[PDB]
């Protein structure tokens, strides 16, 4: 299948090189695969989400988006036109308030709810969990980020936004998942993006148009824009059956465009997500 004029990062995805504008991918579209958006929730009703996605927990006073954050991040995991595995399932798990802050006990559960949920979803082909969400250094943190990947979850989590070493964040830090940077256009590292021996992976991040609250469309950054896209991958990755939960991080990292970053840290990988298809 190919999406002419399609969101940059799309066409990045599916390309060698960058400055393309078609996103090129197998019809499949992660039919079959479900991708939990843990964040500010999901506004389901977008015509976007084409019915599939569904908010199933929150720790508020309601489920519905308030930020965007969350409709955002879903967008660029399954939305129609903006985002990469077209045909997933999209599942909200609201543990951030509507000013995007949450405290880590609610963020935990969140994860933990995740990893017992899935049980109750049908999702034949695989489960994905897309934290576009940090904060400092926390082990109980990372701990839930380990227990969810465990579990049979692929786990795609940000990397975070200080220019920093993501040593220092959590879950970023947790060596089990998949902690995703982000990138430019133009291929240079974004300039906000944390860096360093914890990632796994880059994905694109920097003005990235994706669906937003009330029925509207958004472009924004950060690595939070990043994640879903290695999220929405690793969804039609399982689709296709050529990877499974426990090693979607190194099937990506290894069929990664690789060395075509700029601005990349030395002691940092210099790995580009993309899904080598080939119409
Ligand atoms: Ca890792």
């Amino acid at each position: 299948a190919a999406q002419t004029n399609a969101p940059w990062g799309l066409a990045r995805i599916s390309s060698t090189s960058p400055g393309t504008s078609t996103y090129y991918y197998d019809e499949s579209a992660g039919q079959g695969s479900c991708v939990y958006v843990i964040d500010t929730g999901i506004e389901a009703s977008h015509p976007e989400f084409e019915g599939r996605a569904q908010m199933v927990k929150t720790y508020y006073y309601s489920s519905r988006d308030g930020n965007g954050h969350g409709t955002h991040c879903a967008g660029t995991v399954g939305s129609r036109t903006y985002g990469v595995a077209k045909k997933t399932q999209l599942f909200g798990v609201k543990v951030l308030d509507d000013n995007g802050s949450g405290q880590y006990s609610t963020i935990i559960a969140g994860m933990d709810f995740v990893a017992s949920d899935k049980n109750n979803r049908n999702c034949p082909k695989g489960v994905v969990a897309s934290l576009s969400l940090g904060g400092g250094y926390s082990s109980s943190v990372n701990s839930a980020a380990a227990r969810l990947q465990s579990s049979g979850v692929m786990v795609a989590v940000a990397a975070g936004n200080n220019n920093a070493d993501a040593r220092n964040y959590s879950p970023a830090s947790e060596p089990s998942v998949c902690t995703v940077g982000a990138s430019d256009r133009y291929d240079r590292r974004s300039s906000f993006s944390n860096y360093g021996s914890v990632l796994d992976i880059f994905g694109p991040g920097t003005s990235i148009l994706s669906t937003w609250i009330g029925g509207s469309t958004r472009s924004i950054s950060g690595t939070s824009m990043a994640t879903p896209h290695v999220a929405g991958l690793a969804a039609y990755l399982m689709t296709l059956g050529k990877t499974t939960a426990a090693s979607a991080c190194r099937y990506i990292a290894d069929t990664a465009n690789k060395g075509d970053l700029s601005n990349i840290p030395f002691g940092t990988v210099n790995l580009l997500a993309y899904n080598n298809y080939q119409a």
